[PDB]
């Protein structure tokens, strides 16, 4: 029942039930009666015209062109241009901002986040003729060719990842629609439930700012408040006295996502929304220039996801695959999440659901997965709000439950939400200001990294998050943060020859007993690690947890062998361009040899594989790439051996026999690090031994859930991988270790038609492998630590050129 007299867009929300005057009161139905009148003035528009100059202050107007307006901080943004012969910010040549140029009483440069919904990366080039302000920010500041959103590429997961540096599985907003079985409640876009704190995990920037005594603009805007009013409110706040003025502000545009849904990413109707966005960027920058803040403020221009072409006719229906579609609830669209419609119903069975959706039609436009089998690069499993069954939907398609759902809910021509590697889902980043570099292009990066940077730009300490602090230092002219290498926790043992053959009772056999001062002196040095400079190019990986392990040297490879897990944690080898592929000689098919540097009790044994009818075994260093007939015997040590389902042996064998040699050919040598991963609780983090759910039958040999490889070479491919003088190039994958090849609909064909495709799907960052293994790679290089962190966050996507 109170008033907004003197409180328009107040910075601290008042306590109920007293009427509010902040930028969120409309959204709550709690604004004061006089809010529209005082706080949402519209009279005469947003632009000073040639006959408003010098006017007599009329308080009814949206903005002002009177003489006192500069003092009141409430001029129209073009006031100086129309009235005082000033130029627009965009018409001025851009001058490097080598230091902040701020008015007295600014403790730090303000940060302004300008986030735009559905702003696809290619808009920067394709719409460049109609966005001269955005294009000036882009070419004068720092920009990436594009920014990778998180999965699912929806609005709320992505804007909250931008604010927290966390994966949605961690922050808890895992879609635009959710059901939380613990709270027994649902989250929807439309509604009031979305405003309930318990949905929102982690610690977003504005709460981080406040706990550390940095004042934050009320970030969020009720939808009806026009963009021009949003801008003038931000400029008004920038004129508050120093003890009241916030240090960070956010502006959000519903465009071009809104129009993109109706017309498609490139519909001719899309030119106008892009013009309007630019017009708003113009207004801000002219307003900052009026305030003399245009060389003081850091501006971030940032999208949450792109937009793809999607129409009604490209819908796949679960009714065409399942009889009894009514026993399920589907969260539909560009992804699918399936649960049981009722919990008292216990004839529902997920195993049978997946089977009925697996490779059922020649042209099938979605693939079912249990969430824990999804590619690890999506990080989309460790949350009770993520349904066990998940449908990865092809770009350009929708999934729905029944046809009735589509024609009664064509209407739309664009959508988003797909796999975050998809070109059309990529978005933008431009940073402009004293803290950002001048005319700098940086490589593409993931939006999870920005929370640390925004914290850096504000002199704040980030809450723990999924960014890699320091990986984006190359954006910044000056950085608060200088990262340091984590300390090694366990140091290795270097065993010598300690055991006699006959002490081993492993049920292993080898046709080996056919073999001299020449090459026994040589193999002695091979076991001391003579060729180790060749095979271990960037130093040994550090182990960052408490464990017992051995470094084992060989002619062709080096490994860190775990006495706890009975297998290597990592194996490292170099394959030059000139190296040859040989076969496994017939007599050595089944050869496994005891390793006399490791005790029987810390060794695997061949019997358990004999007795485990579902489980076989493979090697980490591939015997196919042994450098000589003699070196080949090393490849058959029991300590190079790991458990593999026969179905996965097809995959692995093809990688080792064919793909490794191909990459060495194409890249001029490669260094390969391979190993097992254990993630039974699907949290993207290394399991301890008491978390292992599967052992090779009647033995303490744990079964990995995944196998990784990290393949490194020289970015300058004219240099060989073992002789690189410069930056490195990397690709990695995390392959799921599965007893069938149901994932690949073409598996019954030759490996040359499906294996590489599978590997591409399971591409990973070296950083993903680090979390999953507790190792730290690239410890000894000539490169700067910041450059290495960037390499570790790199993802090889196998999409074409944007
Ligand atoms: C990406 O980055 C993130 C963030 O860094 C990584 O996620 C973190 O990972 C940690 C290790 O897994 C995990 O540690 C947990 O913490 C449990 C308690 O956590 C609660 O408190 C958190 C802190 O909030 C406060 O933050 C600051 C301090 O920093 C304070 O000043 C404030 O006061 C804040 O309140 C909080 O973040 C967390 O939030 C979760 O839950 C909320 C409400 O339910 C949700 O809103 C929110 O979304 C979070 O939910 C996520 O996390 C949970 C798992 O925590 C997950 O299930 C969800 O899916 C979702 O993803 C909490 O409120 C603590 O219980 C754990 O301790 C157990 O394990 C240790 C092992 O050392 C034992 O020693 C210990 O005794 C204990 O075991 C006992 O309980 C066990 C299980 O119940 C049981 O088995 C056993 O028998 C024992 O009795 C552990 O320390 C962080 O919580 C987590 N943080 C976040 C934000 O998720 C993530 O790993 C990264 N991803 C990758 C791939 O790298
Ligand atoms: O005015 C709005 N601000 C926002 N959203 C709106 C959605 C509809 C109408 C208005 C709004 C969606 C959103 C979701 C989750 C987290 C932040 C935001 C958000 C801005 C933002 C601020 C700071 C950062 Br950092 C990132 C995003
Ligand atoms: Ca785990
Ligand atoms: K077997
Ligand atoms: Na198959
Ligand atoms: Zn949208």
């Amino acid at each position: 029942s109170g008033s907004c007299k003197g409180r328009c867009f107040e910075l601290q929300e008042v306590g109920p039930p007293d009427c509010r005057c902040d930028n969120l009161c409309k959204s709550y139905s709690s604004c004061c009666h006089d809010f529209d009148e005082l706080c949402l003035k519209t009279a005469r528009g947003w632009e000073c015209t040639k006959d408003r100059c010098g006017e007599v202050r009329n308080e009814e107007n949206a903005c002002h062109c009177s003489e006192d307006c500069l003092s009141r901080g409430d001029c129209c943004t073009n006031y100086q241009v129309v009235c005082k012969g000033e130029s627009h910010w965009v018409d001025d040549d851009c001058e490097e901002i080598k230091v902040p140029e701020c008015p007295a009483g600014f403790v730090r440069p303000p940060l302004i986040i300008f986030s735009v919904d559905g702003f696809r990366a290619s808009y920067m080039k394709k719409g460049s003729k109609v966005m001269p302000n955005i294009e000036k920010l882009r070419s004068c500041g720092t920009h990436a060719p594009y920014m990778r959103p998180v999965y699912p590429t929806k609005t709320f997961p992505n804007l909250y990842t931008l604010a927290t540096g966390l994966y949605p599985e961690s922050h808890g907003i895992v879609g635009n629609s959710m059901y939380d079985p613990v709270f027994d409640a649902s989250f929807h876009l439309r509604g009031r439930e979305k405003f309930n704190h318990r949905w929102w995990g982690g610690q977003p920037l504005w709460i981080t700012a406040t706990k550390q005594g940095v004042r934050a603009g009320t970030f969020f805007w009720s939808v009806s408040i026009p963009h021009e009013r949003r801008i003038l409110t931000i400029l008004q706040w920038l004129s508050l006295p120093d003890n009241e003025r916030p240090s960070v502000y956010a502006f959000y545009s519903e465009q071009p996502d809104f129009s993109g849904h109706k017309y498609g990413p490139f519909g001719p109707e899309m030119t106008n929304p892009l013009r309007e966005i630019d017009k708003t960027v113009g207004q801000l920058m002219d307003g900052l220039k009026q305030l003399r803040l245009h060389r003081c403020v850091n501006v971030i221009f940032v999208g949450d996801h792109g937009m793809e072409d999607v129409t009604c006719d490209r819908t796949e229906f679960l009714s065409n695959y399942l009889t009894n579609v009514d026993d399920i609830t589907l969260v539909p669209g560009t992804l699918g999440r399936i649960r049981a419609k009722s919990i008292n119903n216990s004839k529902y069975d997920p195993k049978t659901i997946i089977a009925a959706l697996t490779c059922k039609k020649p042209d099938q436009h979605f693939k079912p997965y249990m969430k824990q089998h999804l590619p690890k690069r999506l990080h989309y499993a460790n949350n009770r709000r993520i349904e066990d069954i998940h449908l990865l939907v092809d770009r350009r398609w929708h999934v729905a439950r029944k046809p009735l759902d589509v024609y009664k809910k064509c209407f739309f021509q664009g959508d988003h939400g797909f796999d975050n590697k998809v070109n059309s889902m990529q978005t933008v980043f431009v940073g402009y200001g004293p803290t950002f570099k001048y005319r700098t292009k940086v490589p593409p990066f993931e939006n999870i990294e920005l929370y640390n940077v925004m914290c850096d730009l504000l002199g704040l300490k980030p809450a723990p998050n999924n960014g890699t602090h320091g990986s984006l230092n190359h954006l910044l002219r000056t950085n608060t943060f200088r990262p340091t290498m984590p300390d090694e926790v366990s140091r290795p043992n270097y065993p010598g020859i300690m055991y006699l053959q006959s002490e081993f009772d492993l049920g292993c056999t080898c046709d080996d007993k056919v073999e001299n001062k020449l090459e026994e002196l040589n193999k002695r040095l091979h076991t001391k690690g003579s060729t180790k400079e060749r095979h271990l190019l960037y130093g040994r990986p550090a182990v960052l947890y408490r464990t017992s392990y051995d470094i084992l040297y060989h002619t062709d490879f080096e490994s860190g062998y775990s006495e706890i897990f009975l297998m290597p944690l990592w194996t490292s080898y170099t394959i030059s361009k000139q190296a040859e592929v040989s076969s496994i000689p017939e007599h050595l098919t089944n050869c496994v040899r005891p390793d006399v540097r490791v005790s029987p009790g810390f060794s695997q044994n061949c019997l358990a594989y004999k007795n485990d009818k579902q489980m076989s075994y493979g090697f980490l260093f591939p015997p196919y790439l042994s450098s000589s007939p003699e070196a080949k015997y090393d490849a058959f040590l029991v300590t190079n051996m790991v458990p593999m389902y026969p179905a996965f042996k097809r995959v692995w064998a093809y990688f080792q026999r064919v793909l490794v040699k191909k990459y060495a050919s194409e890249r001029n040598g490669v260094n390969v690090i391979s190993g097992p991963i254990f993630d039974y609780n699907y949290d993207g983090l290394r399991d301890t031994e008491d978390e292992i759910k599967q052992y090779v039958e009647g033995s303490s040999i744990p079964v990995p859930t995944h196998y990784y490889s990290i393949i490194t070479s020289c970015l300058d491919f004219t240099q060989p991988a073992d002789k690189c003088d410069g930056p490195l190039s990397v690709s990695s994958f995390i392959l799921p270790h599965r007893p069938d090849n149901d994932e690949s609909c073409n598996s019954s064909e030759d490996e040359s038609k499906w294996v590489e495709e599978l590997m591409k799907m399971h591409t990973a960052r070296v950083r993903d492998i680090e979390h999953l293994t507790g190792l730290d790679f690239y410890r000894k290089t000539s490169r700067s630590y910041s450059e290495i962190l960037t390499l570790k966050t790199y993802l090889h996507t196998y999409e074409s050129e944007i």
